[PDB]
């Protein structure tokens, strides 16, 4: 073992960080009850719903 | 199901406001006692109704 780089523990932290990305934009979708919030969700979505909710 | 909006419940809406459009058209003959009360009843027998009357 290396004592100076935990690198198990280095992935098991950008593995949480990855869940924890995916965990966020999940409650905000079930929190607004939108599936897009933002152009990042699906652009043509968004830009396609604006057209319709006009 | 989406939360964000009942279309079930637009639908039944919707529905219900061309059902209570049929009743008051309706209502409005049996009150008045005249099939034709307006010209957009038919606008044919208006007229001839006009000319009978005159």
């Amino acid at each position: 073992m290396v004592v100076q780089h935990n690198l198990t523990a280095m992935n098991a932290n950008r593995q949480l960080g990855i869940t924890t990305g995916a965990q966020a934009k999940s409650s905000e979708k079930l929190s607004s009850g939108y599936k897009i919030n933002r152009a990042a969700d699906d652009a043509a979505g968004l830009t396609i719903s604006e057209k319709m909710r006009s």
